[PDB]
């Protein structure tokens, strides 16, 4: 069908289709009587895994002979979301798999549609560390992702009533074609006990064991017959385990339940003691997987030129502890040399700046569950307080605020404390979010170390992000400069010399049309809802949060409705405003922003005077496979986080890649964004960092913006009054008390900028030729964001290694 996906040879064409029927039947036990499209779905998953083993075994072989530096990512999230498409665009096999099932009479979308999102991840932090992998494999690293085998992802979002309700993601329901159990490296991990301090050296001993069962999933490169390893360990009960009988067996599900379901919140931290045991589990059976690798390749000097650990925020933390506890209690390594160790294989990535999401152990959690760790930490402050004492001497202040040891009601860990400490490398994700770092919350370690500090912007893949869910775009692209720029996004910049083309023009936009129309479409199809093709598609999906400002998108579709019901008559840019994202269940604003919405588009959708002019829909159950649906669809990418709150968002690259303009504020990435585009190409409002310290200093007071813009008091009096909820007329007075009196992300303050923003987008969506002039600009810029160029500076700057474009034998 489009060039990108790939040839349809005679011979593989055929093959495919025997392999296709052979598992039908060997591994389906189905005939083509009884078939179901999930059977024909696992019929041509296993058909294309096969093309991945040979690899993947050779691989491996490759890394064992010619021993590289191996890298680590540990992370308590995956957002892997589907693979079978992933694969086939990787192995260059879409067109021949499309001709093949279709000679088969089947319709490979269709299928495609059947596979469950793997959602071990609850959004951006979970998802970059996806695009990570795809990234490492295509880069040539030897790198292995790690983490949990969540027996529950994600939780599925339903809406009833206009309410976020919350049911298992039992994804493993079906079963799971890509990973493989390798029960035979099953390794031990401890909890509980109490320390004994014997002649030589302390022992961690009456501990209770949980066995950690890893899962091997291969992670293609593109192209490159590279197939690194995603590595998810699983909880299982030693045998002997609490060995009435029966009891003692149905007790076995207390020791695994470390591993049946992923904490649902989004730059929140929750701490629980089952979390806390996550943490440990994850660290605890991946370092000793790595020492064991590492044995094979006595003299620990040479860990750190063999091994690179990037802890994925502060969740995997205890890996530093736990490195030391092996290399002092168990290699009987002495302390310091134990310590430059640890530090030089360690890095560590800080993703927030928002208190509420910073991760503080109490001291009598970690006391119970992890004693010899807790002792290794005290002993890691008291190391490294010195150090600070000597270097500011009298300066009692910086101690305390330095220590990794909270004092207060009740003592804590600063886990992003004890990171800093134990790495050589401490990141941030978007220049903006690194600064901000360095000036704030980590001030004082930048002063004690200014060398350990670095950025690294964030990416996503242009696999996934662009040949996968927009191939259209893809092939257009790809017409003009060739196929050189899927694992080179710079080459994008070559697109600028036709910004004038008439010809390019056109299909830019008749590729957007072309996914609008396919997205109002599917819209009908499982969702039942009617929309305008031929609006703008104003849409923001990311996890529901305050600091995201949902609510601000809120303030503006009211506004316009208000509009048009003040001047039925006027003309005003059709819109059709999608909302979307999951809100973490605990987060009763969250869910209330959800309610808000809906009720919203209950009046607005069915106000006869309104007509097809505005429509304010609430995407359901967002996750990445619906990410790659209405991403390609977006016009207008909606990035308006209170200015110094998101870390980087990586939405906005998404958004950015698949042409839709951006409106936003000058927060994380948007701002490298705008610099790449051209401030001209962006449409950016709002208060910048400085102008919210400004109004910080002086007070907030929501008041006088109420006072001050009649339209928005208009707004909140409708809220208050009950316009939007007839039955229950006081039913948002909590979203009106937040945003009156304790309003922590300043909402008022940028409203009346990102109206008058808003009517300038209006304005260049009424010129078609000009606004897809622009969306080319921001394409042919967006290059930068590819993850390739992040993992490109990490490997280089913070591991050591250089990444490689080489292809190996097939
Ligand atoms: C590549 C990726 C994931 C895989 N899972 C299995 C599984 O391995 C089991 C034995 O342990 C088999 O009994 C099972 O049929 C097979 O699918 N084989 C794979 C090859
Ligand atoms: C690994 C192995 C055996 C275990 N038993 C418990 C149990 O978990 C319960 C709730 O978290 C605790 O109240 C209980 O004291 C603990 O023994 N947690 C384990 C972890
Ligand atoms: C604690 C828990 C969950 C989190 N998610 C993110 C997210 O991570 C993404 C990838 O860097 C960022 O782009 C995003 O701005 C940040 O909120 N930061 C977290 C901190
Ligand atoms: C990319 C992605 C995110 C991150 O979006 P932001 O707007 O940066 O918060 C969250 N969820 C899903 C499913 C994603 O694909």
């Amino acid at each position: 069908q489009i060039s990108v996906r790939g040839l349809a040879g005679v011979e593989n064409v055929t093959e495919l289709k025997k392999n296709f029927n052979r598992h039908l039947h060997f591994t389906l036990v189905k005939d083509r009587n009884v078939a179901t499209p999930r059977d024909y779905y696992f019929a041509l998953a296993h058909t294309v895994r096969d093309h991945l083993v040979g690899r993947w075994i050779r691989t491996q072989q490759h890394y064992y002979e010619k021993d590289p530096k191996r890298i680590y990512y540990l992370s308590l999230e995956f957002y892997m979301g589907r693979t079978l498409q992933n694969t086939m665009v990787n192995l260059a096999l879409e067109n021949a798999c499309d001709e093949a099932t279709y000679q088969l009479g089947l319709d490979m979308e269709e299928l495609e549609e059947i596979e469950e999102d793997a959602g071990l991840g609850n959004g951006g932090l979970g998802r970059l560390a996806a695009c990570f992998l795809d990234s490492m494999a295509t880069l040539g690293l030897a790198a292995y992702g790690y983490g949990i085998r969540y027996e529950f992802g994600i939780f599925n979002q339903k809406i009833c009533g206009g309410w976020q309700m919350e049911e298992a993601d039992d994804w493993l329901r079906y079963g799971n074609p890509w990973e493989k159990a390798r029960p035979e490296f099953t390794l031990p991990v401890h909890f509980y006990g109490r320390v004994e301090h014997t002649s030589q050296g302390a022992k961690w001993v009456d501990t209770q064991v949980v066995l950690a069962m890893p899962y091997d999933t291969p992670v293609p490169g593109y192209r490159n017959n590279v197939v690194n390893t995603m590595r998810l360990w699983s909880a299982k009960a030693p045998n002997d385990f609490n060995l009435g009988y029966i009891q003692a067996v149905l007790d076995r599900n207390l020791a695994e339940n470390i591993s049946r379901v992923l904490y649902p919140n989004d730059n929140f931290f929750e701490g629980k003691e089952l979390r806390l045991k996550q943490e440990y589990f994850v660290v605890a059976a991946t370092l000793q997987d790595i020492i064991r690798r590492f044995k094979s390749s006595t003299n620990f000097d040479a860990f750190p030129d063999k091994v690179a650990i990037q802890l994925n925020d502060t969740h995997p933390s205890l890996a530093i502890p736990e490195l030391m506890r092996v290399l002092v209690d168990l290699e009987r390594l002495d302390w310091d040399k134990a310590w430059e160790v640890t530090v030089k294989t360690c890095a560590y990535t800080n993703h927030t700046v928002l208190p509420e999401a910073l991760e503080r152990w109490p001291v009598h959690l970690l006391e119970t569950l992890l004693p010899r760790h807790l002792q290794i930490i005290y002993e890691i402050n008291q190391r490294f307080l010195n150090r600070v004492a000597a270097a500011f001497p009298g300066d009692v202040d910086r101690l305390r605020r330095m220590s990794l040891v909270e004092e207060g009601a009740v003592k804590r860990i600063n886990m992003a404390h004890l990171c800093i400490a134990g790495s050589h490398a401490v990141n941030g994700v978007a220049r903006i979010h690194s600064e901000i770092l360095k000036k704030t919350i980590f001030k004082d370690f930048y002063e004690l170390e200014p060398h350990k500090f670095q950025n690294k912007t964030n990416g996503i893949t242009p696999r996934r992000w662009l040949v996968l869910c927009n191939p259209g775009l893809a092939e257009i692209i790809a017409e003009r400069i060739g196929e050189e720029y899927i694992s080179d996004l710079d080459q994008l910049r070559k697109l600028l010399s036709y910004v004038d083309d008439e010809a390019f023009i056109r299909d830019v936009a008749k590729v957007k049309q072309e996914n609008k129309l396919k997205f109002a479409a599917y819209l009908e199809r499982e969702y039942k809802v009617h929309i305008n093709p031929n609006s703008l598609f104003d849409v923001q999906v990311k996890r529901i949060h305050e600091y995201k400002r949902q609510l601000l998108n809120c303030l503006h579709v009211i506004t316009l409705y208000n509009r048009i019901k003040k001047e039925p008559n006027k003309f005003v840019v059709p819109r059709t405003v999608m909302i979307g994202g999951k809100a973490a269940p605990g987060y009763h604003m969250a869910k209330m922003i959800i309610k808000l919405i809906t009720a919203i588009g209950d009046v607005v959708n069915h106000d006869p005077v309104v007509g097809d002019r505005l429509r304010v829909i609430f995407l359901e159950n967002y996750r990445v496979s619906l990410a790659e649906k209405v991403i390609p669809a977006a016009d207008l990418s909606e990035q308006i986080s209170t200015a110094g709150t998101e870390a980087s968002g990586t939405g906005n690259m998404k958004f950015m890649l698949n042409g839709a303009l951006t409106i936003g504020t000058m927060d994380g990435a948007n701002v490298e964004m705008a610099e790449e585009a051209g401030e001209e190409n962006f449409f950016i409002f709002g208060m910048r960092v400085e102008d919210v310290d400004r109004l910080d200093q002086r007070g907030y007071n929501a008041q006088e913006y109420y006072d001050r813009i009649p339209e928005l008091r208009q707004i909140i009096e409708q809220l208050s009054s009950g316009f939007f909820s007839p039955k229950q007329p006081d039913l948002f007075k909590d979203i009106v008390n937040m945003l009156m009196h304790h309003d922590r992300f300043k909402v008022f303050a940028d409203y009346e900028e990102y109206v008058k923003c808003q009517e300038r987008v209006s304005a260049l969506y009424k010129n078609p030729r000009e606004w897809t002039r622009m969306v080319i600009r921001n394409i042919a810029t967006s290059g930068k964001f590819s993850s390739d160029r992040t993992i490109a500076q990490y490997a280089r700057e913070i591991w050591g290694v250089e990444p490689s474009r080489q292809r190996l034998p097939a």
